[PDB]
DNA sequence: ATTATGACGCT
DNA sequence: AGCGTCATA
């Protein structure tokens, strides 16, 4: 009754953008604007690997992890702007800048939780009590949410899509109670007033179209960004959950995509989210752990207390190389020309951050893959990070890893090195 | 031969 | 610490 805890606190949004480095590529270049187009890396094998998707292009079947030549196949005249090779490998600087464009605006309406290359979380909270006292006890008009959909509306007793979004509005703002200061549905509604005003402020000041959700917490506010991608953004309300979850699959909450979903899933025998609410909190931690089973319990629900974390900036700083097939490192002299390579990128964006964010990484870590090894890495060593020196790092990078070579003669190496990895971690102040 | 990342959990 | 899981362009 009166002492059930329902997940209403707090306003949290998770803004999205819109097929991210496509519209980096985009706004350099307009003969790429409104097509069918993709962001590949590499090229000479298959056309090179598709890693972000025009709207347009996924209209004919587009995906990421296609093959440009593949892709081609399903979209003949698309479109395709490759990532920057440097020193030997893809190089990401263009979109991590582009990235910090959209955070520090985000950064202006409250502090962000970086989720992602392209994504934030917002703890609207403390400015909706701000926003709602100004308000004065005023209506929210529809005009204030032009492009906001209200998940579960319209319903009961138009045959367009935006015609469709209004008369959900309608219904939603209709029944409102502006009256009330602590109403959670009122909350999550200025909360999407703010989010208009946020991807707004997104798109004037950078040309990139986003779209956002607006809920009681992360695990619903990732969900609701999803449900109407692009430009829009989509308000969960607590009272959205049942109808909601009585359908959606499990793999499709956030951590559960992969094996404890499927766990749950198989032994369980369901398939829905709403569906664990039959379970006792105990039942559920009996099988997947006191903090899953916990979780599992709340969340079904639509409650999760996660917080927004103050953090804008990555708390590391990597350079990966894959080395696929026959171009696995087999030489000494061709793991240290890599390790040097990868180094010297790690280096130039290690001198940035410390310039850019007053702090210093202490720690580097050191993986590598070996062929045959199913795993996405075989090994893992740290050493000390004393100095932004690239020789230094990659030689040390190599003490590291010297001894994983099976072979007697010490020229060649073997088994063959299918993956290197330098990882700068563990900032201090500077 | 999807690749290049990046956070957090377990023991 | 080193490994595993899950995630996103
Ligand atoms: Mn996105
Ligand atoms: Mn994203
Ligand atoms: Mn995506």
């Amino acid at each position: 009754g009166p002492h059930m805890a329902t997940g209403q606190d707090r306003v949290v949004a998770l803004v999205d953008m819109d097929c991210f480095f496509v519209q980096v590529e985009q706004r350099q270049n307009p003969h790429l604007r409104n097509k069918p187009c993709a962001v590949v890396q590499y090229k000479s094998w298959k056309g090179g690997g598709i890693i972000a998707v025009s709207y347009e292009a996924r209209a004919f079947g587009v995906t990421r992890s296609m093959w440009a030549d593949d892709a081609k196949k399903l979209c003949p005249d698309l479109l395709l702007a490759q990532v920057r090779e440097s020193r030997g490998k893809a190089n990401l600087t263009k979109y991590r800048e582009a990235s910090v464009e959209v955070m520090e605006i985000m950064s202006r309406f409250a502090v962000i939780e970086r989720a992602s290359i392209d994504e934030a979380y917002v703890d609207l909270t403390s400015a909706v009590q701000e926003r709602l006292q100004k308000l004065q006890g005023q209506p929210i008009s529809a005009d204030l949410l032009p492009s906001t959909y209200i998940e579960g509306l319209p319903q009961g007793p138009t045959v367009q899509k935006e015609g469709m979004r209004k008369q959900g509005l309608f219904q939603w703002l209709d029944s409102l109670q502006i009256d009330n200061l602590t109403s959670p549905d009122l909350q999550l509604t200025v909360g999407a007033v703010i989010v208009e005003e946020m991807r707004a402020a997104i798109e004037r000041e950078t040309g990139f179209q986003c779209s956002a959700g607006i809920s009681h917490n992360k695990v619903l506010a990732k969900l609701a960004c999803g449900l109407n991608k692009p430009n829009r953004q989509t308000l969960v309300s607590h009272g959205s959950v049942p109808q909601l979850f009585s359908q959606m699959p499990i793999r499709k909450i956030r951590s559960l995509g992969g094996k404890l979903g499927a766990s749950v899933i198989e032994i369980l025998g369901i398939e829905y989210m709403g569906e664990l609410t039959q379970f006792t909190e105990s039942q559920l931690q009996s099988h997947f752990g006191e903090k899953n089973g916990s979780w599992l319990y709340a969340m079904c629900r639509g409650i999760e207390h996660d917080p927004v974390k103050p953090r804008q900036l990555p708390k590391t700083i990597g350079c990966s190389k894959n080395f696929p097939g026959k171009t696995a490192l087999a030489t000494r002299e061709q793991v240290q020309w890599w390790l040097l390579q990868l180094a010297q990128e790690l280096e130039e964006r290690l001198t940035k951050d410390r310039n850019d964010n007053d702090r210093v990484a202490t720690q580097l870590v050191v993986s590598i893959r070996v062929q045959g090894d199913k795993r996405l890495s075989s090994l893992r060593r740290c050493c000390a990070l004393t100095r932004y020196d690239a020789h230094k790092m990659s030689h040390d990078a190599f003490t590291v890893i010297k001894n994983c070579n099976t072979s007697g003669i010490q020229t060649e190496w073997s088994p063959p090195l299918t993956m290197l990895f330098l990882c700068a971690t563990k900032f201090s102040a500077s």
